[PDB]
């Protein structure tokens, strides 16, 4: 069970955000920017985008004005807003297009990447999730898994700091489907 061992050890890399000062600062900065922002925008392509949507939905559940770029009712990016980009290689052209346009409005851009590609040049804060890849866990597979877990841990930390319960989520959760 080589693949399960790789995934298990990849999740352990997230311990740095609680024990090491340089990584704790990245987590603290991400949370501080989320609380101070007027509106929060999330973007990613493919599987990185689906993981991005999971986080966007959860931020909305907590009461933030959260949006995913590309969707129906997503408005204009303004000066007091925040953009969070999720990309494996950090080289995806569609992610760079969104980064360039946001850069003309403000500097509040965060990049969650595996490899430090071109997108980091446009980011104010870069959060690298350097995970182990495998033959049977190709492309950004392990990054997408670890990024989802990291983003759920950010939600966990936001709930702790603002004293939010599960009741806040039920109140704002979709009830039509």
């Amino acid at each position: 069970l080589e693949e399960l061992d790789i995934v298990s050890n990849n999740i352990l890399i997230l311990k740095k955000f609680y024990t090491n000062d340089e990584w704790k600062n990245k987590l603290d900065s991400l949370i501080d920017r989320i609380i101070k922002a007027k509106k929060i925008f999330i973007f990613g392509v493919g599987r990185s985008g689906y993981i991005g949507r999971c986080f966007a939905m959860r931020l909305m559940h907590l009461g933030f004005k959260s949006y995913f770029v590309g969707e129906t009712t997503t408005p204009s990016y303004e000066k007091d807003d925040l953009l969070i980009l999720i990309s494996g290689s950090g080289r995806t052209e569609s992610v760079l297009t969104v980064a360039k346009k946001a850069k003309n409005i403000n500097n509040n851009i965060i990049a969650i990447v595996c490899e430090c590609g071109n997108v980091v040049e446009f980011a104010d804060l870069t959060i690298p999730l350097e995970v182990k890849k495998s033959k049977y866990l190709p492309m950004g597979t392990t990054f997408e898994e670890t990024a989802l877990i990291f983003l759920d841990l950010v939600i966990a930390e936001i709930m702790k700091r603002l004293n939010l319960d599960e009741s806040e989520i039920i109140k704002r959760h979709c009830n039509l489907l």
